């Protein structure tokens, strides 16, 4: 997203 | 916290 | 997996 | 631990 | 930066 | 490296 963002909804999804 | 947040005060604590 | 493992194939998937 | 290791037992603890 | 921040420009750089 | 590996020598360097 820059930053590596660890989206959490568990299983985490890392996205720039 | 959503996001996985790596709180830093070292030893890091990851919390949603 | 314990550890939080950041699987990479990009979009990263974090799994215990 | 080098590597930053995310120990999981949740609340994650990151340690070199 | 507190938080551990994963700066992304790839190779990621983690900084408090 | 697959996995995202957080190499620690601090400033952390994340590399697949």
């Amino acid at each position: 997203v820059a930053k590596l963002v660890f989206f959490a909804d568990a299983a985490i999804i890392g996205l720039m």
